[PDB]
């Protein structure tokens, strides 16, 4: 049984992705639309964090919490790292690929579409709009772009 504590979870561990970029410098840039974006799904479930009472209505949807919990819980530990300077230099001169979260988000949102499927079903809840799936890709590459900039004016010559 226990309290509702498991659910504050998703409420803290939801926004502590964001809180990331507020102390980042470099991931600034893409942490900024990763947590807003993050911030999307976890959003709906603090008005519903309260109106907890009993401990559980259906297990069913309580288990897509369970994995989902990890989904985000990934996308904060990633960004830690990523701090390293030599992290990103690394990757972005690598030059292979665009993106630096798209793999948390791939996740968060495949995640999230069932889950939310479960919350919804189980009761009156909003889930995220966006069609969670390409539409994150979207955004995140076309905003990735403004990295090439971004980054270079970081480095003063
Ligand atoms: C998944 O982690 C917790 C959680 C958090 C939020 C929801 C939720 C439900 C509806 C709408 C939106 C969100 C559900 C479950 C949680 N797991 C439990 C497992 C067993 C029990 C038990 O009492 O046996 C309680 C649990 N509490």
């Amino acid at each position: 049984g226990s309290p509702g504590e498991n659910l504050k979870h998703i409420i803290t561990l939801g926004q502590v992705i964001h809180k990331r970029c507020e102390e980042m410098k470099y991931c600034k840039k893409q942490c900024r639309r990763l947590g807003h974006r993050v911030l999307g799904l976890i959003k709906p479930l603090e008005m519903l964090q309260d109106q907890g009472k009993r401990s559980v209505p259906s297990e069913k949807l309580t288990t897509a919490m369970n994995r989902f919990k990890a989904a985000l819980e990934e996308a904060n530990g990633e960004i830690e790292k990523f701090s390293n300077r030599s992290n990103i230099c690394r990757f972005l001169t690598a030059s292979q690929d665009k993106i630096l979260f798209k793999d948390v988000n791939r996740k968060l949102s495949d995640v999230w579409k069932e889950l939310s499927l479960l919350l919804q079903v189980e009761q009156r809840m909003p889930v995220s709009p966006i069609s969670q799936g390409a539409s994150w890709a979207q955004e995140d590459q076309q905003d990735a772009d403004e990295d090439r900039r971004a980054f270079q004016m970081l480095r003063r010559d």
